[PDB]
């Protein structure tokens, strides 16, 4: 069992990115992991200080399951899975293409853009709202990249006990 939460004060006001999301094992707050949401019409996980702890179950992110769970994906199957894997490989914090440094982004801005790039595929939603031109440039690079991804990178899905809340995803390497 995991809890998922937003860390509303993680980034400064100028990054316009409060909904930085993490998951944590309920049996251990020694470690937390960065994750990204999908199904944006649902509610974000509650803030870390909330008296409401939003619980999640992890599941292997197969193409079939991912597509089934996405409410309005832009593409389906392997293409949806691989498109998202690549965004994460190229986004915060993997940064495989050096996009962060190229556009002189802060950590918060880069993570925000990675989230927006995920939504482009999972939710058919490319939001440019409140972005600077360099952020728009970075986001467009991120969503249009076609670099090869490592062959052993896989998707983890996190499904909330309560369907009111957003689904979450992360990646890992099979070693």
């Amino acid at each position: 069992k995991y809890k998922g939460y937003t860390l509303l004060d993680k980034y400064p006001k100028e990054d316009d990115f409060r909904d930085a999301i993490y998951i944590e094992d309920m049996d251990n707050n020694d470690t937390s992991s960065v994750v990204y949401a999908f199904n944006v019409t649902k509610a974000t996980p509650t803030f870390k200080g909330s008296v409401v702890k939003v619980l999640y179950n992890e599941q292997f992110g197969s193409s079939k399951l991912f597509t089934e769970k996405a409410i309005k994906p832009r593409v389906k199957g392997d293409e949806l899975k691989n498109s998202v894997l690549r965004v994460i490989y190229n986004g915060y914090p993997s940064n495989a293409l050096g996009i962060k440094e190229k556009y002189q982004l802060t950590e918060g801005q880069f993570r925000k853009l990675t989230q927006r790039a995920v939504w482009n595929f999972t939710d058919s939603n490319l939001s440019l709202d409140k972005l600077s031109q360099k952020e728009i440039d970075a986001l467009n690079e991120l969503i249009n990249a076609k670099n090869a991804i490592p062959d052993n990178l896989v998707l983890n899905l996190y499904l909330p006990d309560d369907s009111y809340y957003q689904n979450l995803l992360g990646t890992k390497f099979v070693t």
